[PDB]
């Protein structure tokens, strides 16, 4: 046969470094299998919440003979799912998190640290099954731990629905440069660098790792270096002292380690396994795998005398005995407690009439011999009603940190209370005479430079990573943001004075007006251009104010590279168009719409720093395939002029008729992208460059409209 | 930053083996930049082909300052484009070929042998420029070469337009197994096994040349050898000898090898080239590359002494003088004549007065060493004119031959002439009446298996790597077909007894009554389930006769393994699944679509042999999600029988419930081949999975319509 049917078979073998544009092409049509018409948000609405939750406790306890529940409860299980659904997400960039049921697909659903969930997702089938279209599997996944905490005795603080399906792994993330699983901190591709810095996009400390070693720091008990490396990796993951020891105490208040066997023995992760394991994984064909005879970390034993409930076992075990490292069967760094009482032996998952042991991770260690958690540990012991409400609030932003602002929460159990981490806004004017507003925008002696700078730059910090970011609430004009660099801060100030006063004298949000603005701006540039059209407009758009606004959290939201405005904030290891393309993904753009943002932004003068290169034009401030008409032409030739720097000269004359940055000639030199740009060069398609530009401009806009 | 924005940061990593889904969803919405009303089709009918000839004419001789043609003759170039386009193309798949402008885009835009046609693509662009949406770049590229003989003095046979474009390389293509370029035929990877026999499905000598090695048999010498080599890659680029003899004297007629410098010194090939180079790629910035300083084989001379001229000095150089061994100045094995005349010495590109050399490859050689050829060549010597006929056809089979049938060619210059390897078909009764049809079919004691297999296996030749195949033309009833065992010719035999005279009776082509079998015997399914529809229609297929049919041609399509329905004819050693995608990838299927065909051909008893594997159902010859549902379900475990079998197992009682393929289990194992599995066996899609289901199988059946 003929066909490249193994995935190893790619053009990836002979130019690694080559720009990856299928992350832009992700989720489409040929993937999606519903049909078109389909819409979860809309189908989710008429699910029999009710109903669900009586079914889900309902499984917490019907053990499966293929996969005997410990004790005859779930629970335990169905949590630390959910856990480690959630686990993945990471503030820097946003991505991972329960949000998409990411973990049901490759890589995530064969990580070492994700051993045996395969079994949890399966035990769940049934009841996806039975409700059909109405529950995602994103959902459910955030639910089980969510029922599961309750059934086992704990108020949880609510919960959401409506995250969307996918049908194939997130390509778009990059999970870190290690070669084979759970590695030593050093080997030649190492994440570590300088003083054991974890290098600034990642929040485990080692591959296919959720968030820290149990065994302690490369598997070397340290109950003080392991505290630090927890403290860093839940800063990461947006949480935190007090979240983190709460969260920590509180999964493992319930629930167990199971290392009674020999780990080499268990099968191949499930994507490394045959077609005859029914798609899970680490199965064990020569001996017992189930119940008591059972591994998945290689630690053995419970951390509470009773693990099916919730209660206070968790400190009080942690707190008044001494411990000591010893091993488990499977032959791992736990610590026991030194000559305990039979009363806290959790017994047995099978026969309740035999009392086995206790045990701490070298993680849960941290929490008592760290000085700072050590506070915090002693805070939830004697005050067991706080620990419980910071707990569920944790585990509540823990499974919805990712899901954005509370527009798209959906269903009965949602807090009604507004968080800090939900960005929330007001809603807005919804309608009042827009045209009005266009008017009085177009009177200001206000540049199309400036009226789309600041428009592109208010909806520039949007990302579906986590759904931040984004137009509304207008946090350009508040701190942190109107002090950013790459954002201009006196064009800015300038352009919300106006601007503000004209949305005063309307009562339509600066929002709404910063996003006419730019609008605006657009359809002056196009007309001078000849072509004239109205821009669509969705006016409602709150303006969330600085008390509703953690401004140390908006830090990873900075930009500090945006080529669509030519701009970079320093001289970054990563090329200056693998930035780009990191950007535009996170949009949601494709590779053409990033390819006329381009073209457009840059003869509309929108170049950061009153720079020209990448200006391709006698025509700056009108809408023109100008740029993809220069770069395409061959009486130009291109030099290096260093450093993010060409020199576009022309051939016969040798003079130097413009400059330009990597990101603008990348357009000209990857043939995936010069297609697109040779398209928009063509004599016959200055229309179709400027509908589309248009298209593409106003899905920016609309990016983070939930409404 | 923290995307994964480099192309080798993948899952394939670390599962190699894993099945490529990725080459189904090619070519999708995101990718694309045209509308979507878009239609290529339509829109090229509306091109100046005359003005179109005018410029190509007039470029042919416009030598660009940048990239200096040849004597003021771009001519050579411009045929080894075209040559180079339509090079790739091999019968066994019909992957490959002039048919989609692949070779702007890597791999092939950077093939070693693809060298400078880089520079004669963008020698083009101004004319695709001019011309826009109705020039796409294949059609340019595979007239190129056309004009230019023109040009130079040769009648083509013709020409056709309307290969649509594509936005990114063709994933689907595996261009065999090495690691770097040209490497000897043994290295640790070779695609060289047993008796030194090319494995089946490639048509290059090695990686990245386009046929065969013009120093020789990996880079050694020897006409008769080199001739061997070439007989049997033209032969699996569907050549003959006469063909393949014309073809090469027809090219080397005309142009000149360039290797008069270092080619070491060359820069890197056009995806390894940075973004100064504007996307071309083999530039030279240290020394002259233009014009007469230039390198390209690393070969330097010319075939003829007239090289912009068609004549017939290729056969009078090489029959005449003797040849002898030599090195190019760029140091690489040709030859050249014994002491020629001044008067056959090419002149220089530069200045005409001076005469340089000339050359054979040892290709060229092997027409004259290899005593079959020999006969040819001296044929072709002493008969230009029949010379000259034969090569303008093989020329035009070589740019046409995986266009498919004459319904898809468009433009002035087609050849109302019928090829036998344009596999031509009759027009078929347009109207009559169908339900008639219906009814007399649905008379016969003719079971839905009966029905839907003849039906199904009509239609499963279709491949669009090069369009050949598909329902239209009933060639099944006609040898070779109705002999193959996979096409079960006892079964076919019996149905079209019936089906034949059914069609006799009505004036219906055989073709529309095989079709319009299935489509009834589907519809009988359904309804017995209790969803009754009537599925499209699509009449007016003719039937092709068996003169019209080049029997040993449509070998390259006898299936020798169909998932769809269980057959296997062996056990090879490509995995019976990754068989599957390769199929499925050729009809133009989804991965949902190739998951819902599957689940109703199983329980609607296809399976090959009268065999049960993989029919989960009481409710045999019924539309249903049953094989979704059991396939999911974990009562049942799964054991290997051996060899492609398994036994679907009562975990409880032990029994074997029913028996299964690997075919069959892959949508129980792979993740997003589950994902769509667990979908339809949800509750709430019995109507979804049978809408869905009709949608594919009518999808299969106007795959070859292109009217
Ligand atoms: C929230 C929640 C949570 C959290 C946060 C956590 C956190 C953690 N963790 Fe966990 N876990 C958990 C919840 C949890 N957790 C659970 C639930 C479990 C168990 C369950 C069962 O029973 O399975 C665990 C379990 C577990 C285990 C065992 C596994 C088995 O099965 O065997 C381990 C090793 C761990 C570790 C850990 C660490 C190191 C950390 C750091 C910090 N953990
Ligand atoms: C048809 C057509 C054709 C064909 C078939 C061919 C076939 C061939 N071929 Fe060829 N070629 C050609 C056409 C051709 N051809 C041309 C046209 C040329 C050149 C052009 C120029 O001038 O560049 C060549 C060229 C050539 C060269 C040179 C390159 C440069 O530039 O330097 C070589 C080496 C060759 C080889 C060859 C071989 C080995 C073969 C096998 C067979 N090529
Ligand atoms: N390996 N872990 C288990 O088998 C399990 C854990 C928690 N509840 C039930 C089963
Ligand atoms: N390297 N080959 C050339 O430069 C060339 C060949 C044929 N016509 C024009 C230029
Ligand atoms: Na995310
Ligand atoms: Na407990
Ligand atoms: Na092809
Ligand atoms: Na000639």
């Amino acid at each position: 046969h003929g066909g490249a049917t193994t995935v190893n078979i790619s053009t990836a073998e002979w130019w690694p470094k080559a720009l990856n544009l299928d992350i832009l092409s992700q989720h489409d049509r040929k993937t999606n299998p519903m049909g078109p018409d389909f819409n979860y948000q809309e189908e989710v609405k008429k699910l029999d919440v009710a109903a669900l939750k009586q079914d889900l406790q309902a499984l917490m306890t019907d053990s499966q003979d293929w996969f005997p529940a410990d004790w005859g409860h779930y629970g335990g299980l169905m949590i630390r799912l959910t856990w480690h659904a959630a686990g993945t997400y990471r503030i820097a960039d946003g991505r991972g998190g329960a949000g998409t049921g990411n973990q049901r697909f490759a890589p995530l659903n064969s990580w070492p640290d994700n051993t045996n969930l395969d079994k949890a997702r399966r035990l769940l089938w049934p009841i996806k099954q039975k409700y059909g279209n109405k529950l995602s599997w994103a959902d459910l996944i955030a639910y089980a731990g969510t029922i599961a905490y309750e059934s086992m005795g704990l108020k949880t603080f609510g919960f959401a629905f409506g995250r969307e399906d996918i049908w194939h792994p997130e390509k778009d993330i990059y999970w870190g440069p290690e070669k084979e699983w759970v590695p030593p901190s050093t080997n030649p591709n190492s994440r570590y660098t300088g003083d054991r810095e974890l290098e600034n996009p990642l929040a485990a400390v080692t591959m296919g790792l959720i968030y820290v070693n149990p065994e302690g720091v490369d598997g070397n008990p340290d109950p003080l270096k392991t505290a630090h490396d927890v403290r860093v990796t839940f800063a990461r993951m947006a949480m935190n002292d007090e979240e983190t020891v709460a969260l920590t105490a509180g999964g493992h208040t319930v629930g167990k380690c199971h290392g009674n066997g020999n780990a080499a023995l268990l099968g191949p992760e499930p994507e490394g396994a045959d077609v005859e394991d029914q798609g899970l994984g680490w199965i064990n064909k020569t001996q017992s795998g189930i119940g008591r005879n059972a591994v998945t970390s290689g630690l053995e034993g419970a951390w509470t005398p009773h693990p099916t409930q919730w209660d206070n076992g968790y400190f009080r075990m942690l707190l008044n005995y001494d411990w000591e490292l010893k091993k488990s069967p499977a032959g791992a760094w736990q610590w026991e407690p030194i000559n305990p009482r039979e009363e806290d032996l959790p017994v047995d998952v099978e026969d309740p009439s035999i009392r086995r042991n206790l045990v701490m991770t070298d993680a849960d260690m941290a929490m008592k011999m760290d000085p700072e958690y050590r506070k915090i540990s002693e805070r939830f012991y004697q005050d067991p009603a706080y620990f419980a409400d910071v707990f569920a609030r944790a585990w509540f932003k823990l499974t919805h940190r990712d899901m954005g602002p509370k527009a798209r929460y959906i269903g009965p159990d949602v807090p009604q209370e507004d968080l800090i981490w939900q960005d929330p806004i007001p809603a807005g004017n919804r309608n009042y005479d827009v045209q009005a507003v266009k008017d009085r925008i177009a009177a200001s002696g206000l540049s199309i430079s400036e009226l789309v700078s600041t428009a592109w730059d208010s909806a520039r910090t949007y990302r579906n990573s986590d759904k931040r970011g984004g137009a509304n609430g207008a946090r350009i004009r508040l701190a942190p943001q109107k002090d950013w660099e790459g954002n201009e801060p006196d064009r800015l100030a300038k352009v919300l004075a106006v601007l503000e006063g004209i949305a005063a004298a309307t009562g339509a949000s600066v929002a709404d007006v910063i996003v006419l603005a730019g609008n605006v701006g657009v359809e002056q540039a196009a007309r001078a251009a000849g072509v004239e059209i109205v821009l669509p407009f969705a006016p409602g758009r709150g303006d969330a104010t600085a008390e509703q606004t953690d401004t140390e959290s908006f830090a990873v939201l900075e930009p500090i590279h945006d080529g669509y405005r030519n701009w970079l904030k320093q001289d970054y290891a990563a090329t200056p168009e693998e930035l780009l393309l990191d950007r535009t993904q996170l949009l949601g753009l494709t590779a053409p719409e990033m390819t006329v943002l381009i073209g457009g932004l840059r003869v509309l003068g929108t170049n950061h720093g009153g720079t020209k290169h990448g200006v391709f034009t006698d025509r700056e401030g009108v809408l023109t395939n100008d740029f993809f008409v220069n770069l395409t032409d061959m009486n130009y030739l291109w030099k290096p002029a260093g450093k993010n720097l060409y020199e576009i000269c022309d051939r016969k004359t040798n003079q130097v008729k413009w400059t330009a940055t990597r990101v603008d000639l990348v357009f000209g030199s990857n043939s995936i992208l010069r297609a697109y740009s040779e398209l928009y060069a063509q004599d016959d398609n200055k229309e179709k460059f400027v509908r589309d530009f248009v298209a593409a401009w106003t899905k920016v806009m609309n990016a983070d409209r939930f409404d």
